[PDB]
């Protein structure tokens, strides 16, 4: 009954696809397959006894209710360009939509270049939450789309 739209963006290697292909399929790839298009899965869930369908839109590279802003956490220039990404959907939409600052590959952290620190002030900075995830190792994916969810609930 509840129905949420949530859009992942992010940089060309940052894992946004794995995402969801991990969280809806209980699956992971090491090739790089680039997605050519927008598409659409839907995740139903149960929270406080309410019926919750989830679309979790893949992008390629003004209706949502929520953006995860997913980074790579061995890659800083994949960090700073969510921050284009979270001053245009903040101009757009204000902070109507729930914005999450998402650090993958947290399976990589030997490789860290990303100051945890420094990402999670700045995502409170910007009204956001931060968090941390492994596509490959299957880590904080459920309580991401999870916490999302409650947080969309809450308006
Ligand atoms: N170690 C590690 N590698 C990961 C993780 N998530 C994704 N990758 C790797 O990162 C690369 C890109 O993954 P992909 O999901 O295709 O990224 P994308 O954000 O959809 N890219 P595109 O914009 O081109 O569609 C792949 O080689 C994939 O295996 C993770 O949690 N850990
Ligand atoms: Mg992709």
């Amino acid at each position: 009954a509840y129905s949420f739209k949530v859009v992942l963006l992010g940089e060309g290697c940052v894992g946004k696809t794995s995402l969801v292909l991990r969280y809806c399929e209980n699956k992971f790839n090491d090739k790089h397959i680039t997605t050519l298009q927008a598409s659409f899965l839907t995740k139903k869930l149960n929270i406080g006894g309410k019926r919750v369908n989830l679309a979790i839109w893949d992008t390629a590279g003004r209706d949502s209710n929520g953006a995860i802003l997913v980074y790579d956490i061995t890659d800083e220039d994949s960090f700073q360009k969510v921050k284009n990404w979270v001053k245009e959907l903040r101009k757009m939409l204000g902070n109507e939509i729930c914005l999450c600052i998402v650090g993958n590959k947290i399976d990589l952290e030997k490789e860290r270049h990303v100051s945890i620190q420094e990402a999670e002030s700045y995502a409170e900075s910007v009204g956001a939450k931060h968090y941390h995830t492994s596509a490959k190792q299957n880590k904080g994916i459920e309580e991401l789309f999870l916490d999302l969810c409650k947080r969309m609930i809450e308006t």
